[PDB]
């Protein structure tokens, strides 16, 4: 049998192990939400400063976090109302300072003004992503994801969005 | 270094946070599922006696569960089906009886029935919540939001609602 | 005043729980990846040997994991997209090896190809769930649920499905 110093030492081993994981939790529900609100200077605290990931199909790949958020920002303008709806994560602590994680997105574009308006596009997305922790807070390392379905079409002129935290 | 028993006690309270985290997730499950399954009576025992919070841009303020419940079924009837899906929390204890959550929620509303049959509302907020701890058991204090968007449209009659609880 | 012993023995217990519940949510994670993904394989290890659950209103029920994947797979053919979207769970650990969970569903089928093409349905549903433990990993036992609403209706022709796993 193990003494209590050693039992002790294991609780605080697995205990930071599921701190970690809220951690993640709460950084990715942060992602979203800056992401969706176009709160570009917050939503960039998000990221680690060693990121690395892509974007078009492959096409475009950014190295740091300023290059990200612009990047992001420029494909999410005003005119565009975005939802990003995380579920069901699986997330797995692999280090003391790393981590992966999946997420279920679906997804939801819709345009009010400008050379797009009425467009609408929705579909759903597993995200696999890589975290790291650095001087004790997690941040977004890579992520990467899987199209379900992705479906465009035009929207009916007679609806009316009666709200917009954008306009 | 830190004694056994302070390293101990620390786990306890680290835990503690842990457990509330969890209790505050269960407590908003509750909350969404009473009121889309309009459980009035359920919905009730989820919300503070110290209760105070706003409706109708502020213009109507509660002080009471009955009083809030009361009203919240009042928006509600049997002819509205209404989904309140919550998304990727953010939950942050503040103290042992007190908490912050923020909450990404989608939400939708078809009318069956009634003056506003074939209504159909979508949209998406990012709820802000308090919660306070009384007697071992967490409850909902405060609960405000900003709306991402609602959208109001005239659903197709060729579509057949098939199921419905509240039928 | 409890021993020391007796407080790291709780803590044991309590930090268990804690990773039982967080396993169950990664459990129904995978559950939800796997069936809308159509890995069936895969689907087959999240479900107990001793699983024991209905469908078609209570007229077919089925007793292993062989039995139910076979099922499930006959009912989300590649002509189908579907999408399972977990919500806002509420996991009760009952004892070291059963659990109980309730889970809010909002649930989106596509026909693509095939005899229903172009129909869809819509749907939410509040699950109740059975878990049970087994050398160390945890399974679904028992799946059950209250319909909420389904909707079906014809989809507009001129929506392009711009990207899809299946085909
Ligand atoms: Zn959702």
């Amino acid at each position: 049998g193990m003494t209590l110093e050693e039992r002790v030492e294991a609780l605080e081993k697995e205990l930071q192990k599921m701190k970690d994981i809220e951690a993640i939790k709460e950084l990715k529900g942060k992602y979203f939400r800056c992401l969706d609100g176009k709160m570009w200077d917050e939503l960039e605290t998000t990221l680690s400063p060693n990121i690395v990931t892509s974007y078009s199909n492959g096409k475009l790949v950014f190295h740091s976090p300023k290059e990200v958020t612009d990047y992001l920002k420029s494909t999410m303008p005003k005119e565009e109302i975005s939802m990003h709806m995380g579920h069901t994560p699986e997330i797995t602590i692999d280090s003391e300072t790393t981590a992966t994680g999946r997420w279920y997105l679906e997804d939801k574009l819709i345009f009010t003004d400008g050379k797009y308006k009425d467009v609408g596009i929705n579909g759903g997305a597993f995200y696999t992503d890589k975290y790291e922790k650095i001087e004790g807070q997690w941040y977004i390392l890579e992520t990467g994801y899987v199209r379900i379905y992705e479906e465009h079409f035009m929207r009916d002129p007679k609806i009316h969005i009666t709200m917009n935290m954008h306009k």
